């Protein structure tokens, strides 16, 4: 019987959510969400979906962030599986997403559900910031989103993006945000407990980045949070024959389930 981290993936690979259409994604999460107790709002700009949740109200508010949407196939007669049927073999789960980055949003699924479990009662809040056109032309969501929190003063502390950061084994290489990019007082806090878990998983600590990532976490850097991109091998993003390493999204639930513990347990 599949691993949750495996079940759940799969699931979000077969939804055809390319941009911005959403096929339900973030519902499959919202509900699983819901029954942890967070509180979701779904909002909606342009024609895209997006979703902010929280559990709890004290500080620090940690956030897990992400995209559903993926681009599209491209020639199927390059695909050796069909690109939204989740596949495996020999321990590699193919299809559009799995590396991009619907094996991450499983692994924050079920971290947080690992974490809450042993840790109901944690310190500070969890958020999740989910859109649904970062692989679009029309990149809204991320930014409409952060300006309603902002604009409501909640601000987020510390965020992990877990677009694939890896070069050949997960948590070789992190991305780390310059807070309010680089003008604002940075405690290194989140930086440190990502690489304290990505060590105790892996016994090596991450090569970093200082530069580059995605839009959407560098404008969650420069509006304030510490940001760092974790996440899978990126080798075959945006490819055809797009795979991930199975025993790798189990060793990155695990690195997400351990930031958690530093940060809030």
């Amino acid at each position: 019987t599949d691993s949750p981290v495996l079940a759940l993936a799969k699931e979000l690979i077969s939804r055809q959510s390319v941009t911005p259409a959403d096929a339900g994604c973030q519902d499959l999460m919202i509900e699983r969400l819901k029954a942890l107790g967070f509180e979701i709002e779904s909002m909606v700009f342009e024609d895209t979906t997006n979703f902010w949740a929280r559990r709890g109200t004290q500080s620090p508010l940690f956030v897990f962030a992400g995209h559903t949407d993926v681009v599209p196939a491209g020639p199927l007669s390059q695909w050796h599986t069909p690109p939204f049927e989740p596949t495996v073999i020999d321990g590699f789960l193919h299809g559009r997403g799995a590396a991009d980055m619907k094996g991450s949003l499983a692994c924050m699924i079920v971290a947080v559900e690992r974490f809450i479990a042993e840790h109901p009662d944690h310190q500070g809040s969890i958020g999740f910031l989910i859109t649904s056109d970062e692989e679009g032309p029309f990149i809204n969501g991320t930014v409409r989103v952060v300006e309603t929190l902002m604009a409501r003063n909640e601000l987020i502390d510390m965020c992990i993006v877990g677009e694939p950061s890896s070069t050949l084994a997960v948590g070789d290489v992190v991305k780390n945000g310059r807070r309010g990019g680089g003008f604002l007082t940075d405690t290194g806090e989140l930086l440190a407990a990502v690489v304290a878990a990505v060590e105790e998983v892996n016994h090596q600590a991450p090569a970093l980045l200082t530069t580059g990532g995605t839009s959407d976490g560098r404008f969650i850097a420069q509006m304030g949070a510490q940001v760092v991109e974790l996440g899978p091998v990126n080798a075959t993003i945006h490819k055809v024959n797009e795979c991930v390493r199975i025993a790798d999204l189990e060793k990155l639930t695990d690195m997400y389930q351990k930031t958690l513990n530093h940060l809030l347990g």
